[PDB]
């Protein structure tokens, strides 16, 4: 049938409906810290979320997205390897069924517990659907999550997961401040990639932050109680909604540090 992360519709079957899966700039990738080139021409990352306006949280059957009001230059990301401004449209996670897997990007073949992706689109393109049609249309900020101490700013996300347990369910989720999810350092690795879930459009400029954020075992656990299925259908827990690392091919991962 249609895509997912199960044995019969998982990552290894996506190339049949979306031939771009075997593309030239696919994400995620394994970041080799010793092969990544330090580039001093890379400017600092500029995250301006002080005027962020969260609107809703939704379970789309592949994960839960927290959507923001992107009708104005409220929550933007600029600087880094980017040219111009990018509006935060939404953020989501990708976790595992166990604490030793869940991240999509790996650092030195190392996988973390999960991975937050704050999706952004280039404003010089008007809307989101026009950005996915250009090679520099999106900038996803990747933040790894490791199990350890709780993350206060992530708790308001965790408590509303009961009301979006199944596919297609939503809930009013305003006043969330994404700044409470950012690690202390903004060091990062950037590289040209794509979406990690279908359509798998090669339109992303990936900015994977070097520093991870810790979340309690209790916080990641409550992610695993969500379901892929819609209401009234046989329960399938939402776990391992991550794509395996892809070939780097004709690409170079740059770093803003040494
Ligand atoms: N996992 S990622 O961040 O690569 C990612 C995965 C999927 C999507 N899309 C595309 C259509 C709806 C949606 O959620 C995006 N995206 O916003 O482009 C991002
Ligand atoms: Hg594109
Ligand atoms: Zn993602």
């Amino acid at each position: 049938h249609h895509w997912g992360y199960g044995k019969h519709n998982g990552p290894e079957h996506w190339h049949k409906d979306f031939p771009i899966a075997k593309g030239e700039r696919q994400s995620p990738v394994d970041i080799d810290t010793h092969t990544a080139k330090y580039d001093p021409s890379l400017k600092p990352l500029s995250v301006s979320y002080d005027q962020a306006t969260s609107l809703r949280i939704l379970n789309n059957g592949h994960a839960f997205n927290v959507e923001f009001d992107d009708s104005q230059d409220k929550a933007v990301l600029k600087g880094g390897p980017l040219d111009g401004t990018y509006r935060l449209i939404q953020f989501h996670f990708h976790w595992g069924s166990l604490d030793g897997q869940g991240s999509e990007h790996t650092v030195d073949k190392k996988k973390y517990a999960a991975e937050l992706h704050l999706v952004h689109w280039n404003t010089k393109y008007g809307d989101f659907g026009k950005a996915v049609q250009q090679p520099d249309g999106l900038a996803v900020l990747g933040i790894f999550l490791k199990v350890g101490s709780a993350k206060p700013g992530l708790q308001k996300v965790v408590d509303v997961l009961d009301s979006i347990k199944t596919k297609g369910k939503s809930a009013d989720f305003t006043n969330f401040d994404p700044r409470g999810l950012l690690p202390e350092s903004l060091d990062y690795w950037t590289y040209p990639g794509s979406l990690t879930t279908p359509p798998l459009l090669e339109c992303v400029t990936w900015i994977v932050l070097k520093e991870p954020i810790s979340v309690s075992s209790e916080q990641v656990l409550k992610f695993r109680k969500l379901n892929f299925n819609g209401e009234g259908e046989p329960e399938e827990l939402m776990v391992d909604n991550w794509r395996p690392a892809q070939p780097l091919k004709n690409r170079q991962i740059k770093a803003s540090f040494k």
